[PDB]
């Protein structure tokens, strides 16, 4: 895209080891699949165009981007080694969202009832088997 937003995360390396987990299936058949059809989950589906957004200063602000968009792809590639870092890149959207915006604001609304939804989810999460 432009030359002005930064390089989404990765999401495949064949350099880095990777496993499937009961705890990763869930996570992607159960958590994303719930956040994702959420009637919120819109502004979290890809990473945020700074350019179209008329935010210049985005990236300057947030210096580790993570969207539901890139999780989608990692679960799907499987990309990770355990659930944890999938659990971490959830935080860190929500983090950003929290970090960039204030607390009345419209996206911040969302991102919470997504984070609850989340929460909900996790404290569900199986024991690795
Ligand atoms: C309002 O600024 C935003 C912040 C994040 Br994080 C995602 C989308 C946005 O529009």
């Amino acid at each position: 895209g432009s030359h002005m937003n930064p390089p989404p995360p990765e999401t495949s390396n064949p350099n880095k080891p990777k496993r499937q987990t009961n705890q990763l299936q869930y996570l992607l058949r159960v958590v994303l699949k719930t956040l994702w059809k959420h009637q919120f989950a819109w502004p979290f589906q890809q990473p945020v165009d700074a350019v179209k957004l008329n935010l210049p200063d985005y990236y300057k602000i947030i210096k580790t981007p993570m969207d539901m968009g890139t999780i989608k792809k990692r679960l799907e590639n499987n990309y990770y080694w355990n659930a944890q870092e999938c659990i971490q890149d959830f935080n860190t959207m929500f983090t950003n969202c929290y970090i960039y915006n204030k607390p009345g604001d419209d996206i911040v609304l969302m991102a919470e009832a997504l984070e609850k939804l989340f929460l909900q989810k996790i404290n569900e999460l199986p024991t690795e088997e």
